[PDB]
């Protein structure tokens, strides 16, 4: 498969922009735009040392030139290579052939999945159709039809029994079957997306995602999809540019909330401690900066520069979908009755398989704990005036603990989709997509209170844009952009949500 090969190795690297150590700083702004000042930035994964004049998205302010860039990150950068791919096998009666494109529409769906989860409506079913003025769908039209191509790839790829393009596969070294789980995987993911919106649409494919005869689910860490530097394509973590170079990616206040006041062994393993002040001044520790940070970049000892910084080398991996969701997922799904089997079961074997996925101890203990999210005070953020009570209202690790501000069972869904953000880190997208559809876990609040009117919205509805908006000027390239704001049901705005946002969405008390 000499003709697919670079199309397949440029497709996977686009998912989430990641690439050659020779394009140095390259596809480490690509990932900023995606995940590190903009996604992870807003549900705090990360905290960013700059402010940037308030100019891009990082401080909400979707401007022509970044949102084109989003696009591009997005949407078009992967519909290239795939619409080659597509236009070389679309015809062909060769089994592996149509493996091939199969494999490759998977690759393809899960960059999409995140573009219609950001964007809202995408050019999902007229892709590949050669138009100069791509139709677009609307996002219940996107996941209808994702779901049904997933279906299909999964039937087709259940036949194949040996290994395809394992020469270009950065992923599962040519094992379909791998292939076919991380397929049922998402379409798992995508069920559990629309079960609030549409329980129907819900349960026409989330047991056959799960129906072992259809080649099962990702439930082991052998079988997790991710993609780091090899000697079939050497790569650099995209994510040390803005982390070192540029000293820009830092801590999350949010993430840094939970990982404390859980006691989380994870927050070792995923960050480091910062500096505060130099020689015999210097105080270590875990350093958080806000979201949406509304101060200008430092670089001196007492600067953000120096706060927690995510640990990572030029080796280290980007995580498409891990065994630990599968169980998240499945916590979620039996919880509402879409499957069979105990939530709670589920939920700490996802807290369980996390650990082991971060190479920590001390589960148990950890399983037990009733302790709540550390807020942060003005006192404790030493990076400017900033505060917020994350722990007001909010739940702890152990099921049998709860709060009883929310309902019962709405609780036992936050404690899933909190861990759940936890064990997804640092996929920033994915976290800032389960935010928006449920209303967990509660975020630490945007630092810049002029970010919501940025997007149409204010400083209580909004503590992330609930989407991208479109480029403006894209509307004049494409004349069938004229009917987005009909498709969404609401303006192009960050302001508007998205079409799985579930009715009575909570919100974390005053």
């Amino acid at each position: 498969p000499l003709k697919y090969g670079a199309r397949f190795m440029n497709m996977q690297q686009r998912v989430i922009p990641i690439g050659s150590p020779s394009l140095t700083t390259g596809p480490g702004n690509d990932l900023q735009n995606t995940d590190l000042i903009s996604s992870g930035n807003y549900i705090g994964y990360f905290g960013n040392n700059n402010n940037w004049g308030f100019n891009n998205e990082a401080n909400w302010n979707f401007t022509d030139s970044r949102m084109n860039y989003a696009y591009q990150n997005f949407y078009s950068q992967i519909f290239l290579p795939w619409n080659e791919i597509y236009e070389i096998a679309k015809d062909s009666d060769s089994p592996s052939e149509q493996a091939i494109l199969e494999i490759a529409n998977i690759v393809r769906n899960i960059a999409w999945l995140r573009a219609t989860d950001v964007f809202g409506p995408i050019a999902y079913n007229s892709a590949g159709d050669g138009s100069i003025a791509p139709k677009f769908d609307s996002q219940e039209v996107v996941y209808r039809s994702m779901l049904a191509d997933l279906s299909k790839s999964v039937e087709l790829l259940n036949t194949i029994s040996y290994s395809v393009m394992a020469q270009y596969d950065l992923i599962y070294n040519g094992n379909v079957q791998n292939w076919v789980k991380l397929a049922n995987s998402l379409m798992l993911r995508i069920v559990v997306r629309v079960h609030f919106i549409d329980e129907t649409l819900a349960k026409e494919y989330i047991t056959k995602a799960l129906d072992p005869k259809n080649g099962g689910v990702i439930e082991d860490i052998s079988s997790e999809a991710k993609i780091k530097s090899s000697d079939k394509m050497p790569l650099l973590n995209s994510m040390l540019a803005s982390v070192n170079e540029y000293n820009e990616t830092r801590m999350g206040a949010t993430i840094w909330g939970y990982l404390d006041g859980y006691k989380d062994p994870r927050l070792s393993a995923y960050f480091t401690e910062g500096t505060y002040g130099s020689g015999s001044w210097a105080q270590t520790g875990y350093f958080p900066v806000a979201p949406t940070n509304s101060k200008s970049k430092s670089e001196t000892s007492y600067s953000a520069k120096f706060a927690s910084r995510p640990k990572v080398d030029s080796n280290s991996p980007l995580y498409w979908f891990r065994a630990s969701e599968t169980y998240f997922l499945k916590a979620e799904a039996a919880l509402y009755n879409l499957i069979g089997g105990d939530p709670k079961t589920f939920y700490e074997q996802g807290i369980n398989i996390s650990f082991q996925e971060q190479g920590v101890s001390g589960v148990a203990t950890y399983l037990s704990g009733t302790g709540k999210p550390t807020g942060l005070t003005g006192s404790n953020y030493k990076y400017g005036t900033y505060n917020h009570d994350l722990s007001i209202g909010n739940t702890s690790p152990k099921w049998d603990d709860y709060t009883g501000n929310l309902s019962k069972q709405e609780e036992q869904l936050q404690k899933i989709i909190t861990q759940k953000y936890l064990a997804l880190y640092p996929n920033a997208v994915e976290a800032w997509t389960e935010y928006r559809r449920t209303g967990f876990p509660y975020l630490m609040k945007p630092m810049d209170e002029a970010a919501p009117g940025r997007i149409g919205a204010s400083i209580e509805d909004c503590r992330v844009p609930e989407r991208f908006r479109f480029a403006p000027t894209a509307y004049n390239s494409n004349p069938n952009m004229a009917e987005i704001p009909t498709l969404l049901g609401g303006g192009d705005i960050g302001a508007t949500k998205l079409w799985w946002v579930r009715s009575n969405r909570p919100k974390q008390p005053n």
